[PDB]
């Protein structure tokens, strides 16, 4: 219920040169 997938919670999950 409400999954949360920002690079591994580390945000800026956008095309930001390999955020992982």
């Amino acid at each position: 219920k409400n999954e949360s997938k920002y690079s591994n919670t580390f945000i800026n999950n956008a095309y930001n040169m390999s955020i992982r």
